[PDB]
This record gives C-alpha cells, structure tokens and sequence, in this order.
DNA sequence: TTATTTGTATCGATCACTATAAATTT
DNA sequence: AAATTTATAGTGATCGATACAAATAA
C-alpha cells in the first residue's frame, strides 16, 4: 500500500488515549492533553481516529478488552455464582486500588453527567454498565442451572444489587479509600447473598 | 443604589439545576445565565467565579437534599432502621422528577480537567461525609443497645454508603424505582 | 508519478470573564 | 446628582477540528 509509513504506533496511541480518558473523563480530556500523552500531532490523531468521540469510541473498546475480560474469566472461572461474584469484586477492588492503573473504572468515573453535545458518549457508557449487570444476571443464570442457586430467584434483583456496589466501589476508589476497607465492603455485600 | 432585578436564591436554584444535569464543567456561563435569567456581569457581582457560584449552588443544594439525611437517620429508634428509611427516602427523592436523578455530589464532578481539582476535592469531602453520617448514626445504635458494641461501625458504614454512591449512577441511568428499592432491601440483608 | 503521513499554523466557535456606560434607584 | 445594577460587547485563551505543503513511501 502506497504511502509514507505511519511514524507512531496506533494501539500505543490508542492505550495513551485511553489512560488520559480514565484520568479526565471523556469531556476533560482536551485535544491538547490527548495528542500530548499520545505523542502525536492533531491531523494525525484525526487521520487514525475520524474525531475525539471516534476516539473515545475505540479507546473504550481497548479498555473493555483489555481492562474487562478478566470480569468474565474470574465470573465464568469459578464452581458457583456466589463465589464468582465474591471473586469479580475482589479482583475489581485489588485493580481499583492499584499503583499500575488510575482509580477506579473508566466506565463509570468518565461521563457521568456533561454537555449535551456528548450525549451520545454518556449513553454509550450507560448501555456499558447494563452489560455489567447483564454479566453478573449471566453468571447467576448458570447457577441455577448448576444447582447453587435456587431456580426462583430473581436474578434482575441480585444481580442489579451487586453492580450497585460494584459502581459504588468506583467512586470510593476514586477517593482513595483504601484497599483494606474496601475488601471488607465486599465481604459485608456478600452477606446479602440469598 | 439601583434596585436588582433577580432574587439570589431563585438564581442559586437555576444554577444548581443546572449543575446537577450537566456537572461542574459541563454547565457553561452561557447554559448558566440563561437558566438563572441574568447576564454574566450580574453573576460575576454576586458570586465572583464560576467556581464560587458552584460552591453556593453546592451549600445550597445541602441545605434541600443533605439536612433531611441527618434528621431521617436520629429520627428512627434503632440504626438498621435508620439506615433503611435514609436509603428507602433517598431512592424516593432519585426517582421523582422534580429533581434530576441521583445526587449531585456524586455526579457533578468525579473526573475533569486539572484545573477543576479543587471542586472533585470538595465534592470527595461531602462524599466522606455521607460516610460520617452513617458512621455517627451507628455509634448511637451501639450505645442504646441496637447494634453489638463489637461492630465494625466503619466498614458497615462504607458499606451503606457504597450502596448510597451507587444508587446516585443506578439512579441516572434511569432504573426504575421498584428495582433501586429491592436493592435496598437486598442491601439491608448485610445487617449483622 | 500518485498516495499517505507529517508538522506548522491556523480556523471559527465557544470558554470563563470583564470594561464600560446606560438605566434605574435615592 | 450619587450609588448601584444592568445590558452590550467584547477580552485573550482554549476548544475541537482542519488547510496546506514538505516528507516519504509505492
């Protein structure tokens, strides 16, 4: 293919891009600061990415697969749903307290509330967090097949239950509650269990 | 001198609106002016900045949805109860449409530009508040009698107050009463 | 040559904000 | 006439986004 070769890397870009949106959230994250953490200039982040939605569009799909298979692997992973939901918050509240990453989770910490010119984002981030709570309804779904869990129970109910406080673990990451505390708030959340 | 034509606390009450839709950065001069119905030179006289303008929005939208908090959680006999009607009222107030959804401590500014840090650090500061609440509540529970006196009060309250932050996203992604109100319940469950 | 990426250097719109002076009081 | 608030019309900065042509390929 014709062309003078691309001098950057694009999934570097895209994992620098990506990081600035955690930080920043979606509408915070200025051309300035992306192209900066990026390491390239503006026409070029265009070239690649179409627009900063478009960005944010493909920066989300990095974080998602990158930041989120391990959501199914530890849900799937494990003999009962009780012990995959235990295990799933035990892994986000480690990763949300961790030196490695920023506080808690893009998806929930990004685009809140903002202009209405970014409806779309905010939406696409709200379609994102039913996943998180179709995931657990999922897992609970094998556990009724499995046996450890009744064949009766609501599973919208419980399900809904723990991704509440799976977003509320997101806010007090963000403010630096620390990781002891909330390991215990996930051990009282399993109390709730049927 | 000249007579002003708005009244501060009607104006204060657009501006929150407005805040509580689109957040701190969100909510331009231009979206603010014109829900408050002055001109920006108006709003730079009574409240200095953006920032300060913010801040009285933040101490007057306490004043409606934060003193209720306190008085619901003294005004039931025992903590659980207690608990349990905070939670029960709030998911109420989350789920009327007068107000927008959910709390606008949670959902004004949780990320942002860095020249906004001082306004996430204010709200983080009313967010470990709710915390106190709930902690302070407890401690009452222990001494009439209603909660064991070897209760982990802090992480039962970072627990409800987790609860609490999430119902704030559950809330503005428009979750329908009904099922904010079995999480709750669910949640009063985790009671010792 | 033709394609494509690159850095420079903007663009018009909007950001938070304010100089200024007319309008409306005492 | 003095005090004060108002509306008009902007400020310089930054926003998301792009025109342009030198640079680098097939």
């Amino acid at each position: 293919t014709r062309g003078r070769p691309r001098a950057f890397d694009r999934d570097t870009a895209l994992q620098r891009a990506m990081d600035v949106f955690w930080v920043r959230g979606y509408e915070g994250a200025s051309l300035a600061a992306l192209t900066e953490a990026m390491e390239i200039r503006p026409p070029s982040l265009y070239a690649a990415f179409g627009s900063k939605e478009g960005l944010f569009r493909e920066a989300l799909a990095h974080y998602l697969g990158q930041h989120g298979r391990y959501r199914r692997d530890v849900l799937d992973g494990a003999p009962s749903a009780r012990e995959g939901v235990a295990e799933l918050l035990r892994e986000t509240v480690a990763r949300f307290t961790s030196d490695e990453f920023p506080r808690g989770c893009l998806v929930v910490l990004a685009a809140l509330t903002g202009t209405p010119e970014s409806e779309a984002v905010r939406d696409a981030l709200s379609a994102e967090r039913g996943e998180s709570i179709r995931l657990f309804r999922e897992r609970m779904r094998r556990g009724i097949a499995d046996g450890d869990l009744a064949a009766d129970t609501d599973m919208e109910e419980l399900a809904t239950f723990y991704a509440t406080v799976l977003f509320g673990l997101s806010v007090q990451a963000k403010d630096r509650v620390p990781r002891e505390r909330l390991l215990a708030v996930v051990e009282r959340a399993l109390r709730a269990w049927p």
